[PDB]
């Protein structure tokens, strides 16, 4: 059914539906897919679901010019652990994220691969069938208790990474994005959100190290930035965007309890913005709002409003996206894409209307969302959500 008491606005009169290039992208309008993971790849292989994935993104690049940003991908079995989640190394994977990409060109619209890398945030029990480390970058700090004890069940102890190791990832990340755009992706979104690897890094709580990738802003933002150079290196800054979430808590992360979380996020946006100014600028930087400091509570629980990401436009220059509770709140939506370098990404509402485009330009009632089914091995809450000519029929109204 529809989302009651809601109260739609058309937004087509404000720049949500002006034309703007993002990397090599003519996107027609600004609302974005937001990264969404939902669980239906397949086991072994972390394959993307031969059956329903490519109808998946087939509806949601319904729209044309649609800007998408890909589920989480992991950049190699190392840098997993959950079992039905893509990865983005493999032969096997790539035919059908191949499938995939030209499904959303035929649709005119455009396609990013999210870069994932789990660290704490895995399954330790996971990781040890398959012969992994259970990473992280430090060892004496934890997600939770849960993780821990599963970790040391599993004789498999959070391992704070060597420079070795890191360097490893970062020849991991350059293959996955090499992968990504071989295989007909428009560019890559390289992670550092939402408390998984490199966010670990970037965060006093869960970085303790105590060499050169710890223990100050611009060390604790170094494996972000080897990253975001490497891969500008690989295949070009105008294919490469990068994902932060200054007051997130998922995951254990510190978010605005942090005095020093502004900082350190300034200080990778004033990175960003130096190499913009020699040359290679980033195509966006997408960040997650203090509206939503944790994706899995409802929209208006768990927000924070002791801060704001304004800051992040005083030093970045560039494009930024922005999500979190937007769907529901087209006033702030019509203020906040005034600026005009602003890009919205709709995420849970994006699950449930596949036309969610076509919705916010004319102002309709939007589909519910069903939570139960957002990490699933199904086609029910996946590809069965109805257009709204089809709820329509449905009699939804
Ligand atoms: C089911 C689900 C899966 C998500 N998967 C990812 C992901 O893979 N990568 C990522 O950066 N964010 C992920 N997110 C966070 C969203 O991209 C988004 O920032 C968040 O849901 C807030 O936006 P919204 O209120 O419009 O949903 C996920 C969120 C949900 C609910
Ligand atoms: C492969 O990438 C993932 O598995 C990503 C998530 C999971 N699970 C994920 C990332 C960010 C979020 F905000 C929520 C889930
Ligand atoms: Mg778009
Ligand atoms: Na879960």
């Amino acid at each position: 059914s529809f989302v009651k008491d809601f109260k739609p606005q058309a937004l087509g009169d404000t720049n949500l539906f002006k034309p703007i290039k993002i990397g090599n992208n003519e996107l027609l309008h600004r609302a974005v897919i937001p990264p969404l993971t939902r669980m239906r790849a397949l086991h072994p292989g972390n394959i993307p679901n031969r059956d329903w994935a490519v109808e998946y993104y087939t509806q949601r690049a319904q729209r044309p010019g649609t800007m998408i940003i890909t589920e989480g991908a992991f950049i190699s079995p190392q840098a997993g652990g959950y079992d039905n989640a893509p990865g983005v190394w493999s032969e096997e994977q790539m035919v059908e994220w191949t499938k995939i990409f030209n499904a959303i060109h035929e649709k005119k619209s455009f396609v990013w691969v999210q870069l994932a890398v789990l660290g704490w945030a895995a399954f330790p029990d996971n990781l040890a069938r398959d012969g992994l480390r259970y990473d992280s970058a430090s060892d004496n700090v934890f997600m939770d208790a849960e993780q821990e004890a599963k970790a040391k069940k599993a004789n498999n102890p959070q391992h704070s990474l060597t420079k070795d190791e890191i360097k490893q990832y970062i020849k991991e990340y350059v293959q996955a994005a090499k992968n990504s755009i071989a295989a007909g992706a428009d560019g890559v979104e390289i992670h550092s959100a939402n408390g998984y690897l490199l966010n670990q890094f970037l965060d006093p709580h869960s970085n303790t190290r105590t060499d050169e990738y710890g223990g100050s802003i611009e060390n604790r933002a170094r494996f972000t930035l080897e990253v975001v150079d490497a891969l500008v290196e690989a295949i070009g800054h105008e294919k490469v965007g990068l994902r932060l979430s200054p007051y997130g808590v998922f995951n254990s992360m510190s978010g605005g309890a942090e005095t020093g979380i502004v900082a350190q996020y300034a200080y990778v946006a004033g990175e960003l913005e130096k190499r913009a100014k020699a040359g290679k600028r980033l195509a966006f930087v997408h960040l997650v709002e203090p509206r939503v400091t944790n994706p899995f509570l409802t929209e208006g629980e768990g927000e924070y409003e002791g801060g704001s990401n304004d800051f992040v436009y005083s030093i970045w220059k560039g494009p930024v996206i922005r999500a979190g509770n937007f769907a529901l709140h087209p006033e702030v939506v019509r203020e906040e894409v005034k600026d005009k370098r602003t890009l919205i990404g709709y995420g849970r509402f994006f699950i449930s209307n596949p036309d969610l485009v076509d919705r916010l330009e004319k102002g309709l009632p939007l589909n519910k969302y069903d939570r139960d089914t957002f990490y699933q091995m199904s086609a029910h809450g996946y590809i069965d959500y109805p257009t709204y000519e089809e709820a329509l029929k449905l009699g939804w109204d």
